[PDB]
Formats: C-alpha cells, structure tokens, sequence
C-alpha cells in the first residue's frame, strides 16, 4: 500500500517485546519499506485462501495474542533478508528485491509452515505439537530459504534432490538462528515445538538419529513416504553440514570444524553455482569441494574438511 513508514511495537509468540517496521495510510499496516521491495504480512483468518488480507492494525500496538505470529513471521522475515544481504550480498530470495510476502493464521490446528510456489504460510500449531510456527526464527529461515533454493539451484522437492533442498533450509534457518544469536544451536523448531515438553526439538542437526533421522548414507530412507524421505534424509546432511561447522569424530572418521561463517559461504556458493535441479548426495559432495576450492584453495583445510565431513556421513 501506499504510505508513510512508522515503528509499531508489539510481542512475539514467545512473549518477548519487539520493534516492527510498519505502514501508514489510515491504518498502521505490517509493511516493512526498509528491506527491497518491502516485507508483507496477512492474515488468513483461519481459513486457506491465500494470501489473506494485508495485516492492519489501528493503533500501531500488536500486543493482543492474535497479533504474535505476525509480530514474528514480519521481524523474523526481516531478519533473514538482513542476513542474505549482510552476509551473502544477495537481496531478498530472487536476488532483485523481490516482495517478501507472509500469510500467518494459515487454516487451523495448522501443525506446518511453508513456501507456495509465492509466499510463506504458517499454520497455528494445534497447541500440543505445535504452537504457532512463525515463533521460530529458524523455521521462518527455513521457509524463506525454500524460496532462494527454488530461484537458484532449483532441488526437485523428492529422492535425494528434496532432501538436499530441505538440508539448505535447516542449514540456512540455523545459521540465520545464529545471525541474530538469541539461544542459538543446531536444533530445528525447539522454540515451537512441543510446549508441553522441555528439551526437544522436531529435527537435530548435531545428532539427527535422536528424532529418528538417518546420520549416514547406509542409513537411507528409500520409500515413498515424506516426497521420498526429503526430512527424513535430510539428516544425512544436516549431519555432515555440522560436521563441517563444529567438527567431531563420527563413525570413527574425524572432522576438523572450519566455524559457521565458512560452512555459510562454502553451502551458499554450492547452492548458487553449482547445484542443479536434479543434484544428488555424490554431486552435492562435489559442488561443495567445488565451492571450498574457489574460495579458500585445493590444499586448504576448509577443502579437507568438507571431504572429511562427507566421507563421515559415507557419501563419496
Ligand atoms: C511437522 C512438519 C515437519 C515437516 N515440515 C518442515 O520441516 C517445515 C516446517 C518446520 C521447519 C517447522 N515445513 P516445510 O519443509 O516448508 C513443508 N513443505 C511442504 O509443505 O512442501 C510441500 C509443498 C507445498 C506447497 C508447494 C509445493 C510443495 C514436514 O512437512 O514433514
Ligand atoms: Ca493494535
Ligand atoms: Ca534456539
Ligand atoms: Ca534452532
Ligand atoms: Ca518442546
Ligand atoms: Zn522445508
């Protein structure tokens, strides 16, 4: 819409203050004309149609509970277009600036969040599962990174392809988790998940067999279920990503970690230069050596450790 950009206030889900980039025209609206071509924020009132109604408020205060998810799915958003310009150059998920649109309230009981085709969704959670899942900023840079993904590298969402593509998303969603360094790890969606127990997380990164997920290539899932196993594969890796980041020994094969900064540049120029629609986990090896060759030298430790991280997780 067009406006006068303001500075509204409100809570997130997880009851924690923070300051909004919003519109003026008659209402305050969750539009954010700081980033690109601005950041936009609907509401799909319970229901699926999308997106919804451009989020408007009357008095610039969103601290009623139903404002929260917005709140979050709007600064979290902004967050992540912060590090894909700060730390990648890249700007928005298109790398033009392109909108970046929001729908929160998505139906109900809604225990997902995801990228259309278009925009970010994000269900409510069922309140046992889920609680609503814009609260988690990995989850929110989980989705965005669905959408730089498509635009780039293109992973076909199936078979060892999907799994790649949902690996750079909890890859870039953790990475983004560190950016803005409030409780950061390398579990994905502990901050919404579960609100009844303490502790968990729906995926781990560091030790993916704790929520069930294949740490190793022999460990596959080759079945129909889940597009082929893409959350369930992606494990494999998430596990060698970690590898690469934080080092460790895993089935007796050590890694030397390079730190997060690296692992960031090394998957974002694999994901940006190398990978294609149909890469499998052999070819991402090989666009991740690729990559941690340009940019640091064939003789490099960051080139040893990604070969390192791979053979650990048994993909060659
Ligand atoms: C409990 C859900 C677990 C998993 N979803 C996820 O891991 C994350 C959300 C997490 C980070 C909180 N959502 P996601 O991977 O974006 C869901 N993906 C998805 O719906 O893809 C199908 C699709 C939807 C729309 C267009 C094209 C394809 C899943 O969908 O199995
Ligand atoms: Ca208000
Ligand atoms: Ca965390
Ligand atoms: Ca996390
Ligand atoms: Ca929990
Ligand atoms: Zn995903």
């Amino acid at each position: 819409i067009t406006g006068t950009s303001t500075v509204g206030v409100g809570r997130g889900v997880l009851g924690d203050q923070k300051n909004i980039n919003t519109t003026y025209s008659t209402y305050y609206y969750l539009q954010d004309n700081t980033r690109g071509n601005g950041i936009f924020t609907y509401d799909a009132k319970y229901r699926t149609t999308l997106p919804g109604s451009l989020w408007a408020d009357a008095d610039n205060q969103f601290f009623a509970s139903y404002d929260a998810p917005a709140v979050d799915a709007h600064y979290y958003a902004g967050v992540t277009y912060d590090y894909y310009k700060n730390v990648h150059n890249r700007l928005s998920y298109d790398g033009n600036n392109a909108a970046i649109r929001s729908s929160v309230h998505y139906s109900q009981g809604y225990n997902n969040a995801f990228w259309n085709g278009s925009q970010m969704v994000y269900g409510d959670g069922d309140g046992q599962t889920f609680i609503p899942l814009s609260g988690g900023i990995d989850v929110v840079a989980h989705e965005l990174t669905h959408a730089v993904t498509d635009y780039t590298a293109g992973l076909i969402y199936q078979n060892e392809s999907g799994a790649i593509n949902e690996a750079i998303s909890d890859i870039f969603g953790t990475l983004v988790e560190f950016y803005a360094n409030k409780n950061p790890d390398w579990e994905i969606g502990e901050d919404v998940y579960t609100p009844g127990i303490s502790g968990d997380s729906l995926r781990s990164m560091s030790d993916p067999a704790k929520y069930g997920d294949p740490d190793h290539y022999s460990k596959r899932y080759t079945g129909t279920q889940d597009n082929g196993g893409v959350h369930i594969n992606s494990g494999i890796i998430n596990k060698a990503a970690y590898l690469i980041s934080q080092g460790g020994t895993h089935y007796g094969v050590s890694v030397v970690g390079i730190g997060r900064d690296k692992l960031g540049k090394i998957f974002y120029r694999a994901l940006t230069q190398y990978l294609t629609p149909t890469s499998n986990f052999s070819q991402l090896r090989a666009a991740a050596v690729q990559s941690a060759t340009d940019l640091y030298g064939s003789t490099s430790q960051e080139v040893a450790s990604v070969k390192q991280a791979f053979d650990a997780v048994g993909v060659k």
